[PDB]
Parts: C-alpha cells; sequence; structure tokens
C-alpha cells in the first residue's frame, strides 16, 4: 500500500489506512508533495519551493524567489500549498482556484490550500422556499454541498439544499464556520482517527479519576493538562505498569485538530526530539503523523531518563521559547483568533463572551441572565443584576454605604447622603427600581422636596433611563452637553447657529425650554455639564499624549501620561486649540444662569492634572468662579432667551418672585436677576447704528447694573463686587450695547474676540446694589407631594449646586497631606462659599490595578475586586478608610451632602478558575455570529476580597425585618424609549415591571460565575476546554 507504480510506468497511490486511491487530491509522502489527477489518479510532482520571502506591491502579498523573481498560480513553499495570481502573482486568500479543471480553497488566514469546493457560482439566484433559503443555479437546479457563490463561501444541505447559516459545520474531514448571511471560513482539518495499534492502547488513562489528570477546572480538561497512562516506556526501550508519580502531557498522545498534531511534530523536529528529512503537513497521510508522534514520544522517554525528570518538558511546550508564545499558545484554537475581537458592538476590551447553560456544568447555570435593560455588557465581569440573591446583595452593599461612617467607626455624620448609578443603562430594571424603594424606605424622599432635596440623587443617562424618570427618582443629563458641543466647543467655521441652546431637547423630546419659561414643576429634572471624568476628557488627553510621546491608550506609560499633561495643558492655555474645547466660560455662563436645571461643576475645568490635588488653577478658575458667586447672589425668578439677527444668544433671569418680563415683582427682586450675551464667531463686528439688547424687565427699569464678566482683547475680566464698569437700562428695563464703549469704559463694546478663554463673545450683567450677603437661592418646603414625583424641577431644585471632585488622570499623591480626600476636608469652607450643596466624590473602592483598562491602570475606582474596601489599611488613590471618614464629616459640617457612586455593573480580577458555555457577545447583550461558536470556557469569575468576606449580606436579616417591602415581589411602570424606522425621533412608551421576591439568607461572600451574565474576551481561544471535535463531546471526569 502507499505510494504504488502501475503497469504503465506511472505513480499511484492509495491510502495508508483505508485503501482508497487518491484521485483529485494532495498527498505527502516522505520529503514530496505530489498532487494525483481527478481522471486516472497519475501523480504529479510539486517541486518543494524553499528560500524566498513574502512580498508586497501597490497593496497585497506576493513571494518572490532566491533571484528575488515574483512567483505564479500553484506553489509548494514550506510544506503549504499556496496559490499566486497567475499574472501580479497576488496571493489568493480566502477563494478557490482551479487545478485540473476543479476547485480547491485556499483558507483566509495564509492562504493555505485545505479542501475541494463542489462547484463556484456567479449566474443563480437565492429563493425562499418551504421556510429557507435555497440557492438556484442557471438552470434553475437547487445547488448542494460546499459551493463558493459570488465569492463566498456557503454550505446548502446535501438533502435539502437548505442554506447554513450561523453553525459549524464539518465537510470532509475539514470544519468550517458560516456566518448570519451563510457566509463561511475555515477553521481547522480534523484528525482522521487515532493510531489503534498496541503503542496507542498503552497510552490509555490510567483511570478517569481526578488524581490521574491535572491542570483541570472543574472536572474538565484543558490544553495545560498532564495524565497518567496505563503504560510507560521506560528509557525509549521498556513497556512497565505506570505508578501514581507518573505524568505526562496530554498533547504528546492526542490533538484536537490535525492543524495542532502537524504543528507539534515541525515544532518538535525544531526542538531535537525528531530526527528526518520527512515533511508534516496537513496532506501528509494521517497513519505517517501518527507514527512520527510515537517516534517523538520514544525520544521525550530517552530525555526523561537522562534528565532525571520532566522540568524541560514543562517549559518546551508550556512557557515562552525566545520571546515567542508557547507553543500551545501558536495554535489557533488555544488562542484569541478563534475568539474574533472586535466589531462595531465590542465597545471595549475586544468584546465580551455571555455565559449560559449546560447539562455537564450545575456550578456555572442560571436561571436567569436576562439583560432588563437597553445594554447588558460593557467592561470585566459583568454582574447578573437580575439575580435574585444578587439584588439582596445590591441592598446590602448599597446599605453599608450609607452608613459608612455608623459601621465602621460609629460617626453617625460621616455617611454618604445620595447615590450616582453608574451606567445606569447596563443593569437590570429590577435593580435600579428596588434601589430607588431603598431610599424611600430609608428617608422618605417621596414625602415633599424638602427629603427628597437633601437626597439628590443622579444617573449616567439621558431620557433614555426610563426607570429613573417614571417618577424623578434622580436626575437625568439634560441635552446641553451635546447641544454646546455642536454649537460652541468647535474651532472658528465649525460651530452650528446658537439656536440650538434656545431648548434643551432630548432625541426631539423636549426637557425644558428657555425662550419664555415662567412656569414651575413642568421640566423634568435634570443635570447640566459640558465635561465629566469621562465625557469630553479622555480622547483629548490622548491626542495630546499621541503627539508628545507616540503612546496611545494601549500601550502608554507613567511618565508618558505626564509628558501628554504637559502638551495638553499648553494646548488649552491657547487661542487655537488642537485638542481642548472652545468657549468652555461661555458654556459654564449658560450652565450656571439657565433655569430648570442643577449645574454640576467639574474638577478638571477648574484645576489642571500636571499638579496634585486642587495644585493648579485651570486658566478658566477665575471666571468659574465669578459665574458660581454671582449664581448664589442673583439667579433666580423666570427666564427668556433669543437669538438676536447678529447670531447673540441673549438670556434674562428676572429675579426672586418674577416669573416674566411683565412681572412687577416684590423688593427682592430689584438687586437680582442677571443678563448673559453670548456669540460664537469671533469675527463679529456691528455697524454704527446696531444695537445688542438685554430686556431684564418691568422691575429693572431705570437701573444701574454692573459687569461680572466682560470680554476682552486677551482674556476675560471678571468682577465679584459692584466695583466694576456699569451700564444702565432705560424705561422699560432695557440693557443697550453696541460696538462703542459706554461712557468711555474699555471692554463694554460688542465685538468679537479670539483668545485662549473665548471664541465669540461674553458678557455677564448684574444689578447693582446688593447687600454683601444677598442670597437669591429658594428653601425647600415640608409641603406633602401629591403627583408621584420624587424630585420636581422649581425654584427650590434649581438653587442646588454639585462639584464632581476628582478627575481621572490626577497624579499619584506622594504624601499624606497630598491625598485628594485629606484636601478636600481642609477646603470644605471654599466648595460651601461657592454654593454647592452636592460634592460628588470618586467612587471610592480599591483599585484592581491589573492595567485591562484605563479604569485599573490610573486607578479612579471604578474598577475593583471588592466592593467594600474604601481604603483600609492602605490607602486607595484618594485616601484611607479615616480619611474618608473624615472627608465626610468636613463636607457635612459645611453644609453639603455627599454623594457616593454606586457600580454595580462589573467586578474586575477574580483569580479563581470555573468552567461555563460561553458565546460572542456585545454591549446590547446580543449573541454575535462568529467563528467562536459556543463553548466550554475557562473563567476569571471567583473571587472578592477581605472586606466582601466581612460584609456582604451581614445586613439583610436586619433590613427585611425593618423594610420587608424590599424583599417582596412588585409590580411597577417605566418609560421605554423605542427606534424608529423610518429615521425620525425615538418615542416614548409606558412598560410594565414585575420584580421578584428576593432572600435574605443567601450571602456573596466571594463572587462566582453563577452570579454574572458574562465576562471580557481572555484569550484561552475557542478549544481550551478539550473535547472531541468529530462528536463535540467534552472531556469531563468523574
Ligand atoms: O510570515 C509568513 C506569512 O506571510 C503571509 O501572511 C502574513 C500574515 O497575513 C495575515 O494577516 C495573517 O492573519 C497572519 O497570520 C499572517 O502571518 C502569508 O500570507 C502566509 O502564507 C505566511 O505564513
Ligand atoms: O445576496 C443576498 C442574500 O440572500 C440570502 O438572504 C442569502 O442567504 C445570503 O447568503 C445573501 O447574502
Ligand atoms: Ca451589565
Ligand atoms: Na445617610
Amino acid at each position: 500500500k502507499g505510494l504504488r507504480q502501475d503497469s504503465n510506468g506511472k505513480l499511484r497511490y492509495f491510502d495508508l489506512t483505508t485503501g482508497i486511491q487518491a484521485k483529485g487530491q494532495f498527498v505527502t509522502i516522505g520529503q514530496e508533495t505530489y498532487y494525483f489527477s481527478k481522471d486516472h489518479g497519475d501523480a504529479q510532482l510539486l517541486p518543494m519551493v524553499t528560500e524566498g520571502h513574502y512580498g508586497t506591491i501597490t497593496t497585497a502579498w506576493v513571494y518572490r524567489d532566491q533571484n528575488n523573481t515574483i512567483l505564479k498560480g500553484l506553489q509548494n513553499i514550506n510544506g503549504t500549498l499556496q496559490f499566486f495570481d497567475p499574472y501580479t502573482g497576488e496571493q489568493l486568500k480566502g477563494g478557490v482556484a482551479k487545478y485540473d479543471d476543479k476547485l480547491f480553497y485556499f483558507e483566509s488566514g495564509k492562504g493555505n490550500l485545505v479542501s475541494t469546493v463542489a462547484g463556484d457560482y456567479q449566474d443563480g439566484h437565492y429563493i425562499s422556499q418551504d421556510g429557507q433559503t435555497r440557492y438556484a443555479d442557471k438552470q434553475n437546479q437547487l445547488v448542494k454541498g460546499l459551493v463558493t457563490v459570488n465569492g463566498a463561501l456557503q454550505y446548502f444541505d446535501n438533502a435539502t439544499g437548505n442554506q447554513i447559516k450561523n453553525q459549524q459545520v464539518i465537510v470532509d474531514g475539514k470544519t468550517y464556520y458560516f456566518d448570519d448571511k451563510g457566509n463561511g471560513e475555515y477553521l481547522f482539518t480534523n484528525t482522521l482517527d487515532m493510531s489503534t495499534n498496541a503503542f496507542s492502547t498503552k497510552n490509555v488513562a490510567f483511570n478517569h479519576d481526578s488524581s490521574s489528570f491535572d491542570h483541570t477546572v472543574d472536572g474538565f480538561l484543558t490544553a495545560d493538562t498532564w495524565y497518567r497512562p496505563k503504560s510507560i516506556l521506560a528509557n525509549g526501550t521498556t513497556w512497565r505498569d505506570s505508578t501514581d508519580k507518573d505524568m505526562r502531557p496530554l498533547i504528546t498522545v492526542w490533538w484536537p485538530n490535525k492543524n495542532v498534531q502537524v504543528n507539534y511534530l515541525n515544532f518538535m523536529k525544531a526542538n531535537g526530539l525528531l530526527t528526518t528529512a520527512a515533511q508534516y503537513t496537513l496532506h501528509s497521510d494521517q497513519y505517517d503523523l501518527n507514527q512520527a508522534a510515537q517516534d517523538v514520544q520514544v525520544a521525550i522517554e530517552r530525555r526523561i531518563a537522562s534528565e532525571h525528570g520532566t522540568d524541560w518538558l514543562q517549559k518546551l511546550l508550556f512557557e515562552s521559547q525566545n520571546n515567542n508564545p508557547s507553543f500551545v499558545k501558536q495554535q489557533f484554537i488555544w488562542n484569541k483568533d478563534s475568539e474574533y475581537h472586535g466589531g462595531g458592538d465590542a465597545w471595549f476590551q475586544g468584546g465580551y463572551l455571555k455565559y449560559g447553560n449546560n447539562p455537564l456544568t450545575p456550578t456555572t447555570n442560571s436561571d436567569y441572565r436576562q439583560p432588563g435593560n437597553a445594554f447588558d455588557f460593557l467592561l470585566a465581569n459583568d454582574v447578573d443584576n437580575s439575580n435574585p440573591v444578587v439584588q439582596a446583595e445590591n441592598l446590602n452593599w448599597l446599605h453599608y454605604l450609607m452608613n459608612f461612617g455608623t459601621i465602621t467607626a460609629g460617626q453617625d455624620d460621616a455617611n454618604f447622603d445620595s447615590i450616582r448609578i453608574d451606567a445606569v443603562d447596563f443593569i437590570h430594571n429590577d435593580t435600579i427600581q428596588r434601589t430607588y424603594d431603598y431610599l424611600r424606605d430609608a428617608y422618605q424622599v417621596q414625602q415633599s422636596e424638602a427629603k427628597a432635596n437633601q437626597h439628590i440623587s443622579l444617573v449616567e443617562a439621558g431620557l433614555d433611563a426610563g426607570t429613573s424618570t417614571i417618577h424623578n427618582d434622580a436626575l437625568i443629563e439634560s441635552n446641553l452637553r451635546e447641544a454646546a458641543t455642536l454649537s460652541l466647543t468647535n474651532e472658528p467655521g465649525k460651530n452650528k447657529p446658537l439656536t440650538n441652546m434656545l431648548q434643551d431637547v432630548d432625541g426631539g423630546t423636549l426637557i425644558t425650554d428657555h425662550t419664555q419659561n415662567s412656569t414651575e414643576n413642568q421640566a423634568t429634572p435634570n443635570y447640566s455639564i459640558i465635561h465629566a471624568h469621562d465625557k469630553g476628557v479622555q480622547e483629548k488627553v490622548g491626542a495630546a499624549i499621541t503627539d508628545a510621546t507616540g503612546a496611545d491608550w494601549t500601550n502608554f506609560t507613567d511618565e508618558q501620561l505626564k509628558a501628554g499633561l504637559e502638551l495638553f495643558y499648553k494646548d488649552q492655555r491657547a487661542t487655537n486649540k488642537k485638542y481642548n474645547s472652545y468657549n468652555i466660560p461661555s458654556i459654564y455662563a449658560l450652565m450656571l444662569t439657565n433655569k430648570d436645571t442643577v449645574p454640576r461643576m467639574y474638577y478638571g475645568d477648574m484645576y489642571q492634572d500636571d499638579g496634585q490635588y486642587m495644585a493648579n488653577k485651570s486658566i478658566y478658575y477665575d471666571a468659574l468662579v465669578s459665574l458660581m458667586t454671582a449664581r448664589k447672589s442673583y439667579v433666580s425668578g423666570g427666564q427668556t432667551m433669543s437669538v438676536d439677527n447678529h447670531g447673540l444668544l441673549k438670556s434674562v433671569r428676572f429675579g426672586k418672585d418674577a416669573m416674566t418680563a411683565n412681572d412687577l415683582g416684590t423688593s427682592a427682586t430689584r438687586t437680582e436677576g442677571l443678563g448673559v450675551i453670548i456669540g460664537n464667531d469671533p469675527k463679529l463686528q456691528l455697524n454704527d447704528s446696531d444695537k445688542v439688547t438685554l430686556d431684564m424687565g418691568a422691575a429693572h427699569k431705570n437701573q444701574k447694573y454692573r459687569a461680572v464678566i466682560l470680554t476682552t482683547r486677551d482674556g476675560l475680566a471678571t468682577f465679584n463686587s459692584d466695583q466694576a464698569p456699569t451700564a444702565w437700562t432705560n424705561d422699560q428695563g432695557t440693557l443697550t450695547f453696541s460696538n462703542q464703549e459706554i461712557n468711555g469704559q474699555d471692554n463694554t463694546q460688542i465685538r468679537g474676540v479670539a483668545n485662549p478663554q473665548v471664541s465669540g463673545y461674553l458678557a455677564v450683567w448684574v444689578p447693582v446694589g446688593a447687600s454683601d450677603n444677598q442670597d437669591a437661592r429658594t428653601a425647600a418646603t415640608t409641603t406633602e407631594n401629591h403627583d408621584g414625583k420624587v424630585l420636581h424641577s422649581n425654584a427650590a431644585l434649581d438653587s442646588n449646586l454639585i462639584y464632581e471632585g476628582f478627575s481621572n488622570f490626577q497624579p499619584k499623591a506622594t504624601t499624606h497631606d497630598e491625598l485628594t480626600n485629606v484636601v478636600i476636608a481642609k477646603n470644605a469652607d471654599v466648595f460651601n462659599n461657592w454654593g454647592i450643596t452636592s460634592f460628588e466624590m470618586a467612587p471610592q473602592y480599591r483599585s484592581s490595578g491589573d492595567h485591562t483598562f484605563l479604569d485599573s491602570t490610573i486607578d479612579n475606582g471604578y474598577a475593583f475586586t471588592d466592593r467594600y474596601d474604601l481604603g483600609f489599611n492602605t490607602p486607595t488613590k484618594y485616601g484611607t478608610d479615616g480619611d474618608l471618614r473624615a472627608t465626610i464629616q468636613a463636607l457635612h459640617h459645611a453644609n453639603m451632602q455627599v454623594m457616593a457612586d454606586v457600580v454595580d455593573n462589573q467586578v474586575y480580577n477574580l483569580p479563581g478558575k470555573e468552567v461555563v458555555s460561553a458565546t460572542r457577545a456585545g454591549v446590547y447583550g446580543n449573541d454575535d455570529a462568529t467563528g467562536f461558536g459556543t463553548q466550554l470556557y475557562v473563567t476569571n469569575s471567583v473571587g472578592g476580597g477581605q472586606y466582601q468576606e466581612k460584609y456582604a449580606g451581614q445586613y439583610l436579616e436586619a433590613l427585611k425585618a425593618k423594610y420587608p417591602d424590599l424583599f417582596e415581589g412588585k409590580a411597577y411602570d417605566y418609560w421605554y424609549k423605542n427606534y424608529a424606522n423610518d429615521g425620525s425621533n425615538p418615542y416614548y412608551t409606558l412598560s410594565h415591571g414585575d420584580r421578584e421576591s428576593i432572600p435574605a439568607d443567601v450571602a456573596i461572600k466571594q463572587w462566582s460565575a453563577k452570579y454574572m451574565n458574562g465576562t471580557n474576551v481572555l484569550g484561552n481561544g475557542m478549544g481550551y476546554v478539550l473535547k472531541d471535535w468529530h462528536n463535540g463531546q467534552y472531556f469531563k471526569l468523574d
């Protein structure tokens, strides 16, 4: 058998196991690779091409020889068969070429020849028939089997002609994947059958007990597994019964596919264990591959004897040799290539794996894992917030945070008062609804504005957070940030008109209208920002790093951050800004004077990260101080806003108790109210007769005004007392400006300017004569609410002001006194004096430090393992637990409430391993259609830490006794955002929820996969948990 000469001297081949003649295929025998004809089966020697190197031409691959000439057609290169266009010599990858008047497929990875294709079709058409898709050829006949259709590899079931979509399929000993559109790719070539010989039978496992195998997880075997065989070939010579000390690697005796087996033989050859000129390819006869593996095993046993051990073998197969990835990691099925990272729905970390169920994984299965919101995955280990036990644990943690001082040191003035729900749209609605009911039970926020306004909570979303807007349990983000991004933050010539600032609209739904706002309790309670720790900041700091160093987020060091931050602030301080927003003061002037919003100041707009906390003031500092100071003293009453014929935005507040322009107001009103004039065109010039007006209203006739902000040539002049330039209203309450100075006072004229602080125009005007302690704010009342809403947008809510008190890119403290939390406490009275009523602290959880995302590289507190560790023993980035308690006390003693950033979405760096069923998925929690399919997967899912062990579940029995309502099932409503098909505006419908009852007697002392929805991709591959790929059956120990 094998290669046999016929009666006319011609060569033919017969498969060494089956005896079938080779026709229309390639076969590697000895050192040589032959083709055998599809007609008579006549051999053809394909010359081995060694030397040369892979090339480029204008943009594709070729291969050039020893004499630098470009090779064409079929080529036998170092044990692979490749095809190069017969004219340009451009390498074919992922397609078919004709040879011997039939079709062969060359895979998309390396262009290797891997299989036969039945036909290639261009002229047929798809049909829908008996509930299926099929393909009919040019004679209207159904096409069957593995084919190409219009250049795409596809498969149609042989019996029916039904097209296969979203499945892995075995065709003639090769495994492919066909995506959601039926488009195909090669995965691997299968092994035929294992050596049934006496040698192989000695290699069978001693038994199926766990003591016979290692590197196992939950009873499953992995690529790293070593095992005890029945017998051992001691010394390379003598079969003996194995002992309990004999262990050998499973991948010396068994391979998941042919590609791995061939790669193994060649690797071993290259490292001394096989001496031969024989070539091992995908076209080698399986018999010869099986035999050569046995010869490798002989040589291993000889070396095990010489070395008195297996430590050399551990290294050879499983560790990086010469900077190269290990043998295991070189294989497709054991690396990230078989996980198909990325895609549009893979927002971070290369995308996600979603957990499912499997009969063999009872300890990781779940009856839950529904997203219950519009998004699901984002980062790291995604917490299943639909799970009843997890929802209880969320109440436990919330309780812990809201009583942190009481619990850790008996200090009742050192507890958080409100929350931020981080990544709200990525957690199940039941947990959000239940969280709001907790705040209701604990603080009676629903009773009146006086209770609600003591606990002003917020979420990271707009109107889409339907559980947050249905009863206005928390503030949503207004559309101001997005609107200002269109009309103010861009360079000259890239801003839209300011008419987009007149209404606050979220996908066509009105949040509040500024044009003529004389009402109260109409607007959706909201916060307005321009920047945040993660809104409009990273991307720009990243561009700065790159011009500065060459690095970016995927590779940057601590020195490179510092270098990037130097360039960042240098840019920020110039007129012409390569990376920074324009018109920041003007945007803050809008934020701080608009009616029906609670503004939130960002730390980073006031201070610079090229210094320690609060050390370096930003260029915008004086202007934002001046704006906060004037808001406290003057801003109350109604609003009007319009854009005039010169493009200038004119905004007026009338002052306390004046809702309209025609309101005569009361005696408090006369010295309150203000006027704001903004332009976004730095070349604005008025003619000599043009006027710009502010209609201050009927309470402000014949009245002197004074500047708070004026645009100057170089920047902005700021004034915090009545010693400033002045101007007078006429008998209707109108202020009138022009291109002339008023009474010779510099910077009172209207004109476009370009400087570091403004690109267009900014002025702010307040009535003269306020007392030194005038406070235009409105106190909350104890009056009972009757409309079902927790928060109401009115003068009292408008009187609050939030401070986001951190940045991602702040540096590490070098001393106690530099720690953020120690500096905050010391500066408490500064915040109170600015009118901050809510201090939003960073998340205080200890960072995982694992560098798998930005959060765990600059250690901001969003990426943690132990969510109860708030700086016990050694500090977080911001301080120790004792510092945190002192900060909360200091803020409370300066009349602020303090907000806890509650991060229910994920947990990082859980070192303990488990096995779970997994499929590729995106942020929406939709199954992606990838070659990974659905595989059992070794996840990093078990852990938590010392404070979770100490505190998780500890308060549940007492919470159930005090607020039993929280542990019951409950019916509820919420708004749901729908996207229209025809590209018109999203629209809101009312959804119904029914949360489940939850238990008080199961604690989550450590995370594990049964409490998780999934994980970011880990790079182990589609086949690191071992199975028989012929029938799909996992190896599992009993
Ligand atoms: O390194 C030799 C290599 O050169 C070409 O492929 C390069 C590169 O092409 C794709 O991006 C693949 O995904 C990579 O794995 C490849 O290394 C030839 O096409 C290939 O035949 C050869 O191995
Ligand atoms: O060309 C249009 C499409 O028609 C059918 O839906 C086929 O299943 C698909 O493979 C093809 O892409
Ligand atoms: Ca989630
Ligand atoms: Na509290």
